[PDB]
């Protein structure tokens, strides 16, 4: 039985990825969340000196789009084949891309950074949005199954679904002319397993 | 399979996919646009950007996801899937590097005007003192000279080609670190590497 030990923040951000992988596949998993004090101290033995880290079995294992990857090929919710999974990853780099540009905006409503909240929201987030939301939409048109990718879930379906849902909290208005992304957010975080997830996780924002 | 890469007339980000090919002695159709011939082509592209692979007319868009993919199909992922992860994490890092560096890199090339001097000192060589921190680490824990596993992987070819890219416009780059100068010069004295260098079209970054 692999052991699986995932240590992050006490957040979703991006080690929430991975922990509905493990709540999808129905795996046991050792959810490890720091405070600042802790992870200086585990910071200079980490690989890239940064958090999420995955350790299966002992190893290590840094970066949150390789972590699960990883543990998206071994549960099966990569694709049903490797160019697939080439097109699942293609929308997962968009997808950080997509965060690049905002960030300006999301490090300032959560107040990590200093910042107007308001030009913010209609100058970078908006545009950004409209543009990515764009080539979904494009995805979903193309797909009959719901799905981004193929005719199943794929470790992507989860990135996007969190991302819009914890978007809403902050922005509201945010899926208004976009009922494909709607309806996408809605049929991925149905699924019993991950819905049990988001019903029993700790309630953090973000 | 007949592959076709779509990109600008430079290396970028899509050099990383053409030495793939060069290395598993792959024939393929090397499509180089320019600003022009982009923006005929651009509202058809997956996210309206290059690089992009065509697999027997299969459109497949970003660098990370191109390459990751032609180094499964020829064997430069690793050899395992948990090998492959650690060669993604290192080609991740390596990205988020690039992020920390744009400010400079854009500088010194001319796509934009900026503070040279000073983006050198103060954003590039401190960005390349903790990545090459986290580089040498995985060089001295490897026996074989490879950043992972014992055989070449395509963020070999990712990191090599970066150090000497960058040693045209900063030539003091590796100069408190051998490990990854004797790293640049394992992977780019690979024949068929080598083959590709010198005889591709000579552009500047
Ligand atoms: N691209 C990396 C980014 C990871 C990252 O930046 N983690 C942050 C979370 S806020 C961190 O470790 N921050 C502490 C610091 O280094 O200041 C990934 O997704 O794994
Ligand atoms: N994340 C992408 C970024 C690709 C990228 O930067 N493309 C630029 C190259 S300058 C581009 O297409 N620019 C022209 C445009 O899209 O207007 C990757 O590296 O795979």
């Amino acid at each position: 039985m692999v052991h699986y030990k995932l240590t992050y923040f006490a957040i979703r951000g991006a080690g929430e990825c991975a922990r509905q992988i493990f709540a999808l596949a129905d795996q046991e998993f050792e959810d490890v969340r720091l405070d600042k004090e802790q992870f200086a101290k585990v910071k200079p033995d980490l690989p890239f000196g940064q958090v999420p880290v995955l350790e299966v079995d002992g190893k290590q294992l840094a970066q949150s789009l390789a972590i699960c990857r990883y543990l998206a090929r071994q549960f099966g919710f990569a694709g049903k084949s490797t160019f697939d999974e080439a097109v699942v990853d293609s929308l997962a780099d968009q997808y950080s891309d997509y965060r690049v540009e905002i960030k300006s905006f999301f490090y300032t409503v959560i107040g990590m950074r200093e910042g107007d909240v308001e030009q913010l929201k209609k100058e970078v987030l908006l545009p950004a949005r409209d543009k990515f939301f764009g080539f979904i939409t494009k995805f979903l048109k193309k797909s009959p199954s719901g799905f981004l990718v193929g005719d199943s879930l794929t470790w992507v379906d989860l990135l996007v679904s969190e991302h819009n849902a914890t978007m809403l909290t902050f922005v509201p208005e945010f899926l208004e002319g976009y009922p494909e992304v709607k309806e996408h957010m809605e049929k991925i975080r149905a699924i019993p397993k991950l819905k049990k997830w988001i019903e029993t996780r700790p309630e953090t924002l973000f």
